[PDB]
């Protein structure tokens, strides 16, 4: 019906920095080839749409955000052999080309074909399917979810169970996905072990549920929201620390109360300084601590080398490490079978239309991930 | 004959920073409970004994340092029970006490009875052997090595082949055993990679050493003095390069020579610039790179954390990650059988009493390793 045709449709634009989204009316071409267009079923809010909006993390605007959502396929281009219209799909945010070294490599995950490192805002052939007041619009790292359709290339898309319930498994497609995949792809948790998870979001509490499955024996939630605190142990935080309840710095609270170090430590929130907090509280000689949250553009840190030289290791890794389009249909597979929960991380569901109110909610500490329904 | 007696030798003491080590009459004091005195028959010049000079490394003045050597047990304090007068020893500057959480740990070797991390220049009951004219003078890492006899503790020293050649076997106390396990133990180099070595002094030519024994395909070894090529391509590099020689950042060389980045990065000099650099050039997703050498006391590095959440893996060790006493007798067995080489390393042998020689033959740049005999 709309197959072949440009699609007018509304979208949340973010024309400027530090401005709420516009949701106004975008047009959405048509698919060429080994393109999908997608018409949104769900999408949730992750703190890195907001640090679009915040300047935090760059990319050219105007632009259409969302990167963690869910949909079903309306139309495909010309040699397009993976979906089919009528298909569920989540887009991915770092595709899978299968064809580089990266893909070809048995750990890595992030694809030369991502559009996160040097970012264009484009389709992989470098030109926009989104115009908005006549005006071309940026995509968002090949997906762009905070519109009623989008057009995504072939790499950037994977097919999900037909029975899947998209208002939820929309998490794997960011959140759920990363946490998981931090504690037991990226770091490999072990049996028995003690880990720290700094930031207790939707993505703090997906690094939990993960350092559960892989049967750590003590997590240690750390956010200075103490209303996050419950959440997290019904998820498998075993205790729960607030860095403002205490007067030495928290590496040193952490330090003691794991008898001398973590094994695993965890920066789900994106600031420089926990960033180096995070890696001293991991044991010296074998500690392990990765790095998820998103640091301010451009901006170094600083840190002293004597704590990697006794033998920590610090990593960090995008979507927790998964290769995205073998690993997203196994992940619904495994949700559908009960494996894992995505209730918890999900405090709140709106209409898209209230798109602001569901930045606010998580910008004023309410929310772990509120779900935009299309 | 002197057991039990306090033994009147010559020993190497550093009074003060930045000034020739000065050839004394000590007296060292007789074995306590639990403590080996030891006779040195070799004993290396490794840069970090030079970085005690310098003032890089910060260790409580006046010191006898050495810490890479090999010697024959004197005599032993009451309740020793792993080695015996005559046998063949070589003392470990990173102890293995075996109940500590780490010793314990199957990955983690920095004991925490080390003398490293706060260091206190002192036998592990917190005094001294040596005395030079009534005055104390403290120990370098519980090992001592520059003075024809030495006391350390019994969780730093460890029992070799007695058949083993002292003059070269010393080298398996640091060099050798650093840059080799940084390869093959910490890194764990894979077969067919790509690996970058920054610094060809000792340790970096036996991190070369150890890319090859894993069957690495290329090794690339970075030095700002040429004359130190010939001697890596010797041991295994396929390629070596010289930043000074190039009008851009040698990372970029490395990542294009390496068509997009190395498997394997080494850090076997102690600058924080080629800290970074050396991260850099490792691939940005499945990228490897290990710390090796020792910087300036007190100094941070500045890094974007950008470069670990593409997924690099950044780590470092002390000894190659080996567990000291459990690893030496077993890579001294292995030199025994022709396993590895260690002639490469030595260019030069003096007597003790020309340690200041071998000192500036290290600082010129024209040795690798300088052994002393007693
Ligand atoms: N690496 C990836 O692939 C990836 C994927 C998703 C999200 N991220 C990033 O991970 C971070 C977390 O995402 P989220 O959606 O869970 O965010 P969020 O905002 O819901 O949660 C962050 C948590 O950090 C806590 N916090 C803030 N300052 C703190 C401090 N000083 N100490 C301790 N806790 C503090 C907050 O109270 C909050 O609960 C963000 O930076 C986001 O950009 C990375
Ligand atoms: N981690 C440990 O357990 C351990 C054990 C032994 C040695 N170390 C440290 O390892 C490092 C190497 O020791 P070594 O005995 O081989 O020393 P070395 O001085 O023989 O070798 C260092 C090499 O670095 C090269 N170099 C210096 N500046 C450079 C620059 N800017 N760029 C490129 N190359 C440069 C020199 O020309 C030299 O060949 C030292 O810092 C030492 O303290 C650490
Ligand atoms: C600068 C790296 C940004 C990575 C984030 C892109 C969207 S997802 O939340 C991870
Ligand atoms: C402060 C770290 C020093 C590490 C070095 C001590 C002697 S060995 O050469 C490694
Ligand atoms: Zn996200
Ligand atoms: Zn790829
Ligand atoms: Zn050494
Ligand atoms: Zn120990």
């Amino acid at each position: 019906s709309t197959a072949g045709k440009v699609i007018k449709c509304k979208a949340a634009v973010l024309w400027e920095e530090k401005k709420p989204f516009s949701i106004e009316e975008v047009e959405v071409a048509p698919p060429k080839a080994h393109e999908v267009r997608i018409k949104m079923v769900a999408t949730g809010i992750c703190r890195s749409d907001d640090h679009v909006v915040s300047g935090t993390l760059v990319t050219p605007l105007p632009v259409i955000a969302g990167h963690e959502a869910a949909g079903i396929v309306e139309s495909i281009g010309e040699g397009v052999t993976t979906v089919r219209p009528g298909d569920k799909v989540i887009p991915l945010f770092t595709p899978q080309c299968g064809k580089c070294r990266v893909c070809k490599h048995p750990e890595g995950n992030f694809c030369l074909k991502n559009d996160l490192s040097m970012p264009r805002g484009t389709m992989q052939d470098g030109t926009s399917r989104f115009t908005c007041r006549g005006k071309p619009i940026h995509h968002f790292l090949g997906t762009s979810t905070f519109s009623q359709y989008t057009v995504v290339d072939e790499i950037s898309v994977a097919k999900i169970d037909a029975a899947s319930p998209l208002e939820k498994v929309c998490l794997i497609g960011c959140g759920f996905s990363t946490g998981y995949g931090s504690a037991v792809k990226v770091a490999k948790v072990t049996q028995g072990s003690t880990c720290a998870v700094f930031g207790l979001g939707g993505v703090g509490l997906s690094v939990i549920m993960g350092c559960k499955a892989a049967g750590a024996a003590r997590i240690i939630g750390v956010d200075i929201n103490k209303d996050k605190f419950a959440k997290a142990k019904e998820v498998g935080a075993t205790e729960c620390v607030n860095p403002q309840d205490y007067k030495k710095p928290i590496q040193e609270v952490l330090t003691e109360m794991s008898n001398g170090g973590v094994d695993f430590s965890f920066e789900v929130i994106g600031r420089l300084d926990t960033m180096v907090t995070a890696l001293s509280c991991c044991q010296e000689a074998y500690g392990v601590s990765v790095i998820v949250g998103v640091p301010p553009d451009s901006q170094n840190l600083s840190m002293n080398p004597m704590l990697l030289l006794s033998g920590r290791t610090w990593k960090g890794a995008i979507f927790g490490g998964f290769k995205s389009k073998d690993s997203v249909p196994k992940l619904v597979a495994d949700f559908m079978a009960k494996k894992f929960a995505l209730d918890p991380l999900i405090t709140h569901v709106l209409p898209f239309e209230k798109i602001n109110e569901g930045f606010d909610l998580l910008r004023s500490g309410e929310s772990i991930r509120t779900i935009l329904t299309f």
